[PDB]
């Protein structure tokens, strides 16, 4: 018996968008880069963000790491990021990375299931976002969003003391 | 009746991951090209880890196998690849190889189940892959990742004689 | 209730491969072609194995026929092959026959079900293979495999007498 | 009645043709496998019985004797280990092998090669082996390769 | 009442094996040492294998560690060794460590058992080993066999990702 | 509660001598040894025994490798020996081997349990076995006797036919 | 389908390589063990069926035949006494001893000897003899020497 099936056109921003597995807060940060050169691969540094950068939370154990590319409209051809390990050799940290994202696959973004799970969060530190671009990009032109969630800095809830 | 239905669309390294069959174990590495001319074939030799070339080892059944090559993004034009035994004729391998990993398409990962089932590897190490380049291209801009998998072999958990 | 579903992308070779229907054995085999002319039709004499040409086998009843047509990565246009009844009329070949392969569909590969079943498989000989391609193309440079179940030829197991 | 073949195994059959032949010196040959088989996968399948029985054209004189055994050394004293020694002289030109090869794997028997030999020269082509050898039927090869290729 | 017993000698090698300890998986390498001069000792700086260089895997718990040097048959004397922290005075290290391989003793090899569980190997990365030469020897003439264990890292047993 | 025993010295060739774990045959044959120069390495190939050298058997699974060496009584100071993987480098071969013998300990004799089990047996060839001497040793004045067991060859109990 | 070894009893097979031949005269030769049996508690052992079937070299010309028997006075006649011949007219080389030995000591199998005959001279090593013997197991031969040598 050979069953029917409609199938729902998708407007933008409908869906599932997933959920943090129990336990486990999320946290979401922004990553801004420099204006590259033309087919030039480029590699920030993944700097941490500020609020996040006590001793007391560079413990925790890092679990999914979803990364979504963000761009400027006028961007023109294909363009590529993937996180990585240090690598002296640029191009090469494609080669190994475990996931790639791209523009041209009108879903950019790019998920870390099994990547890091459960890395210490501090040693993020030595990872670093390259990116690509297949022409000339304007600084600012493209932000590397990036959300990451890890178990809940639950003695992070506390008042500073003075005035206790 | 009908079935509504509405499709999800999934970012890269989303995908449900391809469980080895129970008490089988992983062994992935990964193997440089070099030079690789006009639109021409060349063969890579398959070269086992340190950690295998213990003869205890060769002679483990060989389970399913899995190659996905990883272009550099500079490189331009599709190229294909292959696992194969040693043919004479370089190209005659796409006319009789089980699978070809393609550049173009959107997923760029042969596998080969069933067709290397029961193999020593003592089999594996007297057999080649191909490479196909639609245009020129670099030197070691292309390495292939593969992996075999084989029951574990079991001095994995045990130290040894301590007394020698 | 608008039941969710994702799409899981399939690596190249994945899949369920079909199966022979019961009590029928597969054999396969190989048809090597000659260089064609530019827009010009071909008729392969499809010659059966030399190992089931034996008188004994060819009362044998022919099943599902799957086709498979294997190219030289260099081969540029689109590509067509089909099995057909021997025609005077090269092209016309094409017109009759129950189904076509084509390079184009990024699965080239036909199926005759309900094609031939039960015809008799020493006059699979009347049939020939035609090929058309959209430019020129050297010679070996496409192969089309076939395959073909059959019931078992049973009494070929046996080993010739003597020394008895 | 023809000797079963044992169940759970299956007979494949070949010719190779021969290399030329001169008189007294024993001109070697290599066996090969059909081009079917020389993938990996039934490279390493386990042998059966295995027996060989020439076939020759009808003008041959005198005698010719085939033996199969691991090369070596000087390559005309084969005979001597040969388990077997195949012949024209005899009743029956075959010779079996029932034991020899029980648990080998077909990947071994290409490290083995028939001997030929004859007393007078014969010219080529004039004499064939047709090894028969039974082995346990790949798995594989009971339904098509799948349709994704 | 007296009980009479019968000592057997056992051969090199036959001895139990010191089995790991349930769910733990063992990671063995060598380090070869250099040059090393008269009676002085010398630090090796144990490295870890391509195959933990991952920054999941480095934050596994360890477990026992166990160190057998091997001498190579022609060196004479007594040459011991050592596991300890970055000494300022290499000699300082004998004064303190927990064990020493001695080659003179039977049996050449150190064991460490509850001096090192729970260490995260990036601890393990700094931290040395010790050689003391007791006449002169020649270069590379002594390899250590180490071997630590810890919780296997999970990707032992999946692919990857097909999709990328 | 102290409980008192008595140690009986044992008189020479006593002893339970092991036993072959269940449905392995045991083999045994010799190898006997070139004449030595002073201090240096020599790696006889261990050539298999000729009984054993069919085809047939060069399938079976390799157990448990004991090896005995065995001494003219002339020879003077240490003598060692051991089995190993094809080294180019003689000496470096004690540095990797799994259990080596020696002749000071009264008990000269060597067991290579977990060794090579189940290494496929025709694949010994690939191994050789070295030996170390103090002092000038004259030729056959040392030879290495090893037993192996391996799945028995049940299929060598039959005779050749003819007369059948 | 080669015949069964007795159930409890084990095959040794080994060769023997011929001694120079001289045409009509029957040149004799020794059975010898293999080094692995000439010990004591094998030289005890009881034999069953025993067999022999030489090989030869292809170009060897005329015939010969082999027959076991003990030795005695001239040495040339022992293949009137002798149980069966061997010999490469018959369409079968073998020769078979199913009764023969039965209930023998390996420890006597010494005092016998092969005897070689040809009708023209042979080149030596040019023919061998493959001596196929069955008998009991050795006790000791299922487990390792004690390490304690």
């Amino acid at each position: 018996r050979v069953q029917p099936v409609i199938v729902e056109p998708l407007a933008a921003g409908q869906g599932k968008a997933i959920k943090a597995i129990a336990g486990y807060s999320i946290s979401k940060w922004e990553a801004s880069s420099d204006a590259i050169t033309a087919k030039a691969t480029n590699a920030m540094s993944i700097t941490l963000p500020h609020e996040l950068s006590s001793e007391k939370n560079k413990e925790l154990k890092v679990g999914r790491v979803l990364l979504w590319l963000g761009l400027l409209p006028s961007v023109a051809g294909r363009i590529k990021a993937c996180v990585a390990e240090k690598q002296a050799q640029a191009e090469a940290a494609f080669q190994v990375a475990l996931a790639v994202a791209d523009s041209s696959k009108e879903v950019v973004a790019a998920m870390y299931t099994d990547a890091f799970r459960g890395a210490t969060l501090g040693d993020l530190l030595n990872l670093q976002i390259y990116l690509y671009a297949s022409e000339a990009v304007p600084a600012k032109a493209v932000v590397v969003h990036l959300e990451v969630e890890h178990v809940r800095p639950t003695f992070d809830d506390f008042f500073t003391p003075v005035y206790r």
